[PDB]
């Protein structure tokens, strides 16, 4: 035994999985990709349907021409810090795109969003404080109570009153943090953030909402789903990512809080890291001012949604959601296998979507999640309900 | 009171600071970047000595090319998870890069080298292991311990010694992690990894060394000290980044352990973050490439070192090595005032250098020229502030 036999369960659950006849779904390589909604994947050409390009600005032309300039004027990396030496013109570019697009006077910007997470929260609250979290909340937020000192305290996904109840029992004079999302990753389903807001207040505490996956379609002006329920002013911080509508790499925290600034002074994930590369950072700069006004997009992006999921709704499949709430469909299985053979039958016929099973799921569900972009086109939906239907219908499932 | 009130000490630290009259050494912008060694700071043309870009590779027309090239090609982002959606082309490309520049059968690619310390150490060494690292570790280090389950024991910076007295004194069976750097990034002096190694096996654990501070210029393939130390085959792991020599973003992890792979399937800052840009790991895989046999970059690089060191030392200075051991000079002063006023003239006089201790740091792009301006500058600034 050594430091690597801990690993023998999920290396004989993988070998399981290629055994029963499944292509590693660990493994694709996007050998080209074409456009936002398109790759060769083992020489298929294949509709991707299973990405975060919610707002298909990653073939952008603007955002594009950003990206060569800035390698050209600026080189391929910073070689440091922003506390040091890596803070170049476009880092304090990115930052003020932040302040403009979310209206606020505080953006810090973080080289991936899984750090933003993980340093925000570690650093907020501190030893004889709490964290409370939804359940469902997304692993780097999970990580950042890890990293810290504070007590955490989970509460029941989506339950405003298992909040409260667990809200009341703790002592009054302690500083809080509630951590939401607006939109989660998994099931595709939106928090009641203007109840939750309201009960996190009257208990005193502050909120944080992590709005990665509503960037550019929730809202007057596209900042989040707290936004779109009316709670602009209300929410002490928002984090998001610069990986999923802005079509980079990168994390972000954005607040109206006057001391916000000194956040880069104490948080240990942005001091000893170095910043991104001149290229990511024009081009996310780009990409966000684009967003404040990419009306066009945004009404294709939720057109093709609805349409994604009334159609499997329709055919008889189980959905993480309802109603069509979010850009992401989950569809719902019985197990790994069943999931397994959708997602293989997917593949060969020519759809790519993410398979999920747990610490990645709720526990216990097993999921094809997939996600629609603005660049989806009517054929490419009409392709891939049908494609459904068919995978559906021979694996069972409906 | 809320949860920002514990940051008014610090508030009002640095708002003393700006009171007194001082820079923020914590605000600089680079508002133009002409090349490795020269950039504009508030309008002033100042010559860059406080990076790490040792190889000079961040405007190599080579790596510039490729990274335009998979703009084009592949787009600004990948918008997914290495283990979804997130592998393309390039980031195949480049962890064979890897492999072939460190001789290895495995090669990991991590978002950042924090990253990729953070989730090796907390996904190595579980509940009652151990993860035994040097006092002088970088933050990254501690933060993986942080986040990981192990017990953690730390022993005094660079003593041999002392690592096999706290080695013997724990339980023989429970596997272990020894975490070692090959160059310290303060004062830029060397780890006795042959000893440190040894030591190591002794006692049964296993050992991980960083080499984030070496690569490209110590060893016949530019691997790092262990490989300049004669250990090739006998580190367990070997953790490095995109963002020094490389010159790009990111980090990695590489090994021959047969079981590598795996933990791909377990480590949650590789799973539960979106993968690089396809631009960032195609300049990242033709920088790897190069620095395989830059020679004259590495000449210049040692070259460069050595006048510097040797400068600063006859001048009078007081430095963290007394012989020139690698890329990085510290030039050791008495005092946070002595060490402010000194930077801050070094500044105004058209230098920029780290503030931690004043960390000079010299790449393969500084010319003889250039390193002789920096040692005038020194000089002044050093008889300026006394």
């Amino acid at each position: 035994r050594d430091l690597l036999s801990k690993f023998d369960g999920l290396i004989a659950e993988r070998q399981k999985l290629l055994d029963s006849g499944v292509t590693d779904p660990f493994a694709i390589v996007m050998e080209q990709v074409k456009s936002p909604t398109e790759a060769v994947i083992r020489g298929k050409d294949t509709i991707l349907l299973g990405t975060y390009n919610y707002m298909g600005m990653t073939f952008d032309p603007d955002v594009i021409a950003a990206g060569k300039e800035a390698l050209e004027k600026f080189g391929s990396g910073t070689n440091g810090s922003r506390m040091l030496n890596g803070t170049f013109h476009d880092h304090m570019e990115v930052e003020q795109a932040l302040r403009d697009f979310y209206g606020t006077t505080g953006a810090i910007v973080f080289s991936t969003g899984y750090m933003a997470n993980l340093g925000i929260i570690s650093t907020l609250a501190g030893k004889g404080e709490y964290v409370i979290l939804d359940a469902d909340s997304h692993a780097s937020i999970y990580d950042g109570c890890q990293q810290g000192n504070a007590e955490i305290v989970r509460f029941r996904h989506n339950s405003v009153e298992d909040l409260d109840k667990r809200l009341g029992r703790l002592p009054k004079e302690p500083a809080k943090l509630v951590v939401l999302e607006g939109v989660y990753s998994m099931l595709g389903d939106i928090a009641p953030l203007k109840e939750m807001v309201a009960v996190a207040k009257k208990h005193g505490a502050m909120v944080l909402v992590d709005e990665a996956h509503s960037m550019g379609f929730f809202g007057p002006n596209g900042r989040g789903v707290y936004e779109a329920q009316g709670l602009e002013g209300q929410i002490d911080f928002v984090v998001g990512t610069f990986s999923a509508s802005v079509g980079t790499v990168g994390g972000f925290v954005v607040s109206n809080h006057p001391k916000f600034e000194a956040v880069r002074l104490a948080c240990r994930p942005y001091i000893f890291t170095a910043s991104l590369p001149p290229s990511v950072v024009a081009t996310a700069t780009t990409s966000i001012r684009k967003l404040m006004t990419a009306h066009e997009k945004r009404e294709r992006l939720w057109s093709n949604a609805r349409a994604l999921h009334g159609g499997l709704k329709a055919m008889g499949f189980r959905l993480g959601t309802e109603t069509c709430d979010s850009a992401i469909v989950a569809v719902m299985l019985e197990d790994q296998e069943q999931a397994a053979m959708m997602w293989q039958a997917l593949l060969d016929g020519g759809l790519y979507v993410n398979m999920a099973r747990p610490p990645a799921t709720p526990a216990g569900t097993f999921l094809l999640r997939c996600s629609i972009c603005a660049e989806h086109t009517p054929a490419q939906i009409q392709t891939v309900l049908g494609m459904f239907q068919a995978a559906g219908r021979a694996v069972g499932v409906i």
